């Protein structure tokens, strides 16, 4: 007998997670589960996990937490471990995003990763959707002359930034946290590629200033070949949007290295203080069976954590796009698994957005992430 609280934002579709829950309570007699959103207001909801936990409250059982941070909770005590727990089912790199002290500290909830969005009708001039960053000049190039900003990618000092500075990172092999190892070229040489879209002219000169959702509106207004973004953007690109039927999706360019993009997306924990602990935990693997993976896919239009749901016939015929992004989600890479990640992202993001606003050299950036970096870790 146990009743369970979970926390879902109201940004993540709790409507829809209750509908997954009332299947898991009609086959689990005595096991009650509730929705906490987290507060009135969206800076509550933001807040809602750190008040409860600092004052180590037993009243939560499960929550729903981002991707970045199960090394983090796991070290503040927040979490609990699924002891033996084997992750190879899911999409590949959930098993290194989740092992933290060679432990399981969250279960996936919904996948993301960034893609590259492209105007189909203009690659008109012959292209095929370019492979490394030289064949995506090229076509920018191209089109360009004949025709409009080349590539929109986020140069804000956000945490789109760090993705951005890890793409062509890891498309060089290298993995910045493994404790640092920090490759001078490869950080000086993915700064320098990131200005040298400004300095050709394939990307705007304000490309410092651009978020997540200013690349996601100016490709919706048809003013962008290449962009950089997430999942979300798809359904505004083919909604009531100039570039209805012109959106093709594909793998991140390479820089001779590997194509590569970032795993976002969401996760499930159990609290640490939770009085039920076996009971949350049978609650997170039930939301993290591939049955309400799918589930999720077909009510939520959410991207699926295994693999095997982007081929199944049922989740295409509701998002048939889903088809085009698995060969995109299947090179996502983790961003670096540490308790220490708020800091390891604020010297990356302040570091690209620097040399991209013009204030600092890539060799200076690259002199600077290393000095900060070698402080947090």
């Amino acid at each position: 007998d146990a009743e369970l609280k979970i926390f879902v934002s109201s940004q993540h579709q709790p409507d829809i997670w209750r509908k997954a829950l009332d299947q898991y309570e009609a086959k689990t007699p005595g096991v009650k589960v509730v929705i906490e959103t987290g507060g009135n207001t969206s800076e509550m909801q933001a807040q809602y996990l750190n008040t409860v936990m600092s004052a180590k409250d037993s009243s939560l059982d499960v929550l729903m937490l981002d991707v970045i941070r199960p090394a983090q909770f796991a070290t503040a005590g927040w979490t609990s471990d699924f002891s033996g727990k084997d992750l190879s089912a899911y999409l590949p790199t959930y098993a290194e995003a989740n092992t933290v002290n060679g432990k399981i500290v969250a279960l996936p909830a919904f996948a993301d990763s960034m893609f590259l969005y492209y105007r189909k009708d203009l690659l008109k001039y012959g292209i095929k959707p370019p492979t490394t960053w030289d064949e995506l000049k090229e076509a920018s190039k191209k089109v360009m002359e004949g025709e409009l900003q080349g590539l929109s990618f986020q140069g804000k000092a956000i945490e789109g930034a760090v993705c951005t500075f890890l793409l062509p990172y890891w498309s060089e092999g290298k993995s910045l946290v493994e404790k640092l190892n920090f490759d001078n070229k490869a950080a000086v040489d993915s700064l320098k590629l990131w200005k040298s879209f400004v300095d050709d002219g394939i990307s705007k000169k304000n490309i410092s200033e651009v978020a997540t959702d200013d690349t996601r509106k100016e490709f919706q207004a048809g003013k962008v070949l290449f962009a950089v973004n997430w999942s979300y953007a798809w359904t505004h690109f083919q909604g009531k949007s100039q570039v209805n039927d012109k959106v093709g999706v594909a793998r991140l360019p390479a820089v001779g290295g590997e194509q590569t993009t970032c795993l976002g997306g969401w996760e499930f924990g159990v609290s640490a203080y939770s009085k039920q602990q076996d009971e949350a935990k049978k609650l997170v693997e039930y939301l993290s069976s591939q049955d309400v993976s799918k589930f999720m896919a077909i009510n939520a239009a959410l991207l699926p954590t295994y693999a095997a749901l982007y081929k199944d016939a049922d989740v295409t015929k509701t998002i048939p796009w889903f088809a085009d992004a698995l060969p995109v989600v299947e090179t996502a890479k983790a961003r670096p698994v540490t308790p220490r990640y708020n800091e390891v992202s604020e010297t990356i993001r302040t570091t690209v957005n620097g040399v991209l606003a013009g204030v600092m050299t890539p060799e200076d950036g690259a002199k600077q992430m290393e000095s900060r970096l070698r402080r947090v870790l």
